[PDB]
């Protein structure tokens, strides 16, 4: 006998294709959802075995409902931590990363606060990968830096490396790297 494991939250993995020829909204594919243990480790294994990561190519997770893009009501308001990999880091950290990332977000690693997360995305990037949490309102000063701060013990980052919160409204007017933060920790 063996009963499945059900999570708190429904997600849905997400994939995007980057091609600035077409519209922003165009690359991206809904690729399937779960809301078990097992059917998220099905799905995690199943890539890392079966899939390479490619530049250009990222995946997001994200609770049912909340599409992947600062447009969505859930996280028009929002905004993200971001976790900048040297080109280094590709290799014996990003996979890392990434699995603690997931896991943070399924296993509802912030407490009361896992409620203002929306999801997750990696950036596959030449430039250097790019790993965020995604949260609903930029504003919420506590909830942000308490996820902030779980979130970076969580990936044993170095403390003398900062991480930052962008707010999707001010991403959305400039870029990721040259987008001043909110907040820092
Ligand atoms: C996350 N996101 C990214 N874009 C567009 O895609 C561009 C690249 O966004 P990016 O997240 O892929 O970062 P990248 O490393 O490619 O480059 P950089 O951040 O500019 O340094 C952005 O400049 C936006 O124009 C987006 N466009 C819309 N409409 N909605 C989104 O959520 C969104
Ligand atoms: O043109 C391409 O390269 C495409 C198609 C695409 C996709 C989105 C936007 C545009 C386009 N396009 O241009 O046609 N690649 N699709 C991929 N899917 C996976 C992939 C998905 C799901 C799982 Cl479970 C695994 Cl293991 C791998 C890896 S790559």
């Amino acid at each position: 006998h063996y009963i499945k494991h059900p999570l708190q939250n429904r997600w849905a993995l997400w994939f995007f294709k980057n091609d600035k020829s077409k519209t922003w909204q165009a690359n991206l594919r809904l690729i399937s959802k779960f809301d078990t243990v097992e059917d998220f480790w099905a799905l995690y294994n199943h890539i890392q075995l079966s899939s390479n990561l490619m530049p250009g190519c990222d995946y997001s997770l994200f609770k049912d409902g909340i599409e992947p893009m600062w447009e969505d009501e859930k996280n028009k308001r929002g905004g993200r931590w971001l976790i900048t990999l040297n080109k280094q880091q590709r290799r014996s950290d990003l996979d890392r990363f990434w699995l603690e990332t997931l896991l943070c977000l399924i296993g509802e690693s912030f407490d009361d606060y896992s409620d203002d997360v929306c999801g997750a995305v990696v950036n596959v990037r030449a430039k250097g990968d790019k790993i965020a949490i995604w949260t609903t309102e930029c504003e919420n000063r506590e909830a942000v830096t308490h996820i902030g701060r779980v979130y970076k013990e969580r990936l044993g980052l170095p403390p003398k490396i900062v991480i930052g919160y962008q707010s999707h409204a001010d991403t959305a007017t400039k870029s990721g790297s040259t987008t001043k933060n909110r907040f820092v920790v």
